[PDB]
């Protein structure tokens, strides 16, 4: 679990990012998904409620290209509607 802190990606930077012109609809373009702490960019899919998705974690590395759309969570290996409180 790496603290991702606002210069990470200053010290870590992308290596071989991918350009905002090179995402093909229905994917879409981010500025930050991808790698440690997430300093790079990615084509990503959205996932609905329900639909199974893998673990994404930024801290970690973990990062799917294809996520759930917000603010859905994916918790236990769904796509899970949380509601803070």
């Amino acid at each position: 679990d790496l603290i991702c802190g606002t210069n990470y990606c200053k010290d870590h930077p992308c290596t071989s990012p991918i350009a905002r012109a090179s995402c093909r609809s229905p994917a879409t373009y981010r500025a930050n998904h991808s790698g440690k702490c997430a300093c790079c960019p990615a084509c990503v899919t959205l996932l609905r409620e329900r639909a199974a998705c893998k673990t994404y974690s930024k801290e970690i590395g973990e990062t799917p290209s294809a996520v759930c759309q917000e603010p859905l969570k994916c918790l236990n290996g769904v796509c899970t509607k949380v509601t803070p409180r």
